[PDB]
């Protein structure tokens, strides 16, 4: 089905309180409208300053995690200007873990929890997008080629993969490439997640993205991504997702073949009206974009 997308607005931080910003965002969770001041939006969900890292990913992100261990591909990826907040939601901190890590606890809770049945293989990748050149987080090697066939779809050729087998290690991955990685460039953590069910085997991949600053080559596969979903959205013959590394990256979370999240980073502050306008139309419209999601089963690339 379609894509879901949420909102979330931070709180007002230390430069628009001292520079005497005003809020200008109010939001009815309820209703999941958030209301310029005025403009609404209706989103599937949304989150205002009160919200926690927490409350976020067991209401919204935890279905897609759940959706991966089950053999479905799944992407969430956080949109917004810089400084909006997608950084603290993708990854958080120690105290307060963002989406990532607490992806990484949910998944192996789960897989902790799974019968002698089931038999899983973890495998966790990192990389960083930035003036259309590919960087592998954890190794630390740059300008990565992108290949492309019929048994393994796109991917990057010479990206370390990493065996994992509790959520402590995929954090430590996590933490050596942080210490490595900002604003125009995009990150994307992966986890592909194969099962072996008893002689049936079943894979999903994860992307967790965290894109470049959206405000206002360098932008060329931030340009792609909103090419592409203009035309998915209006129906086009074509779909450009050739364009740029970021939109062949996320080509299946893109109208193909996985379940989609968008969480729309925004500031509430009344000096980034314009940008957080941007970002609240861009989120509209993607919402009507539709996947065609199927379980990945006994797949010529499995590598349990
Ligand atoms: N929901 C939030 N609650 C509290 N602080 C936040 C929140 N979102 C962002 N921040 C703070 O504001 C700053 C900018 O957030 P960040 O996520 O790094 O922005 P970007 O969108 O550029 O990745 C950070 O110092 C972060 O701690
Ligand atoms: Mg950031």
């Amino acid at each position: 089905d379609n894509i879901k997308v949420i909102v979330r607005c931070r709180p007002l931080n230390a430069r628009e309180t001292r520079e005497n910003a005003l809020n200008i965002i109010r939001m009815d969770e309820a209703s999941a409208q958030v209301i310029v001041d005025p403009r609404t939006f209706t989103f599937d969900a949304v989150y205002d300053q009160t919200s926690c890292n927490y409350g976020i990913f067991q209401a919204s992100f935890k279905p897609l995690i759940d959706a991966v261990l089950e053999g479905f591909n799944s992407t969430i990826f956080a949109y917004g200007q810089t400084g909006a907040g997608k950084t603290w939601t993708m990854g958080g901190n120690k105290e307060e873990p963002g989406a990532i890590p607490n992806s990484f606890k949910h998944l192996f809770d789960a897989i902790n929890s799974s019968s002698s049945n089931q038999n899983f293989l973890v495998i966790g990748s990192y990389l960083e997008l930035y003036n259309e050149e590919i960087r592998d987080l954890i190794k630390n090697n740059t300008k990565l080629p992108l290949k492309e066939d019929k048994t393994r779809g796109i991917y990057v050729d010479g990206l370390s993969m990493h065996r994992v087998t509790t959520a402590a290690e995929l954090s430590a991955l996590m933490d050596k490439g942080f210490a490595n990685r900002s604003s125009r460039s995009h990150s994307i953590f992966m986890v592909r997640i194969e099962c072996s069910e008893v002689e049936v085997i079943r894979v999903g991949k994860l992307n967790l993205v965290d894109l470049a600053g959206s405000e206002r080559k360098i932008n060329l596969s931030l340009s792609a991504l909103g090419l592409v979903i203009s035309k998915l959205v209006e129906g086009a013959t074509h779909i450009p997702y050739r364009d740029s590394k970021l939109t062949r990256l996320l080509q299946d979370s893109l109208g193909g073949n996985s379940k989609t999240l968008m969480c729309a980073n925004i500031s509430p502050a009344s000096t980034n009206y314009d940008e957080t306008m941007s970002t609240l139309r861009y989120a509209d419209r993607a919402k009507q974009i539709k996947n065609k999601p199927r379980i990945n089963e006994d797949p010529k690339d499995a590598q349990i």
